[PDB]
């Protein structure tokens, strides 16, 4: 009765996000620009536990697009949390201060010196498993959970290279 569809996706654990905002640093002062919600669950996490000053997630679909509005509610973040639907592009992130990415696209465009433009120094950026070349990491951890193991790396806006 339970798991009779066909292997669907399975989110990682909400503990890797804990992790996510923990190394960002993410503040009750601090917001947090995530464009990997895909539910809010990575928003809202923030909000609900972090109290942070506001979340918001960023992402276009259709019948996900009335998912996240639900779990809002389900956790009560209401002004905390919200979504924003269009196109990347369009919408701007430069006012967050913390940012994380996790996207299962496989190759996409990193845009890596845009975000020296568009995000000030100082601003935290956290990135899924894949690494970003060309950038130094200011901290690299890993976390082992049963018999798998995930890796999140954390890059800091003023100074990259050496």
């Amino acid at each position: 009765m339970s798991y009779v569809p066909h292997v669907p996706y399975v989110p990682t654990p909400e503990k890797v996000v804990r992790r996510m905002l923990e190394i960002a640093k993410v503040s009750q002062d601090d917001i947090v620009y995530a464009l990997g919600c895909g539910d809010g669950r990575i928003i809202i996490t923030a909000a609900k536990d972090f109290n942070v000053k506001k979340a918001v997630g960023v992402e276009i679909n259709d019948e996900r697009i009335r998912e996240a509005l639900a779990n809002i509610e389900k956790n009560g973040v209401t002004g905390r949390a919200s979504i924003v639907k269009g196109n990347f592009f369009e919408v701007d992130i430069s006012e967050a201060t913390v940012v994380t990415m996790f996207l299962l696209t496989n190759v996409n465009e990193m845009l890596k010196p845009k975000l020296e433009k568009e995000l000030k120094p100082g601003t935290r950026v956290v990135s899924h498993e894949f690494e970003i070349r060309g950038w130094n990491p200011k901290e690299v951890i890993k976390v082992e959970d049963g018999n798998m193991n995930h890796t999140v790396y954390l890059y800091v806006i003023g100074e990259h290279k050496a």
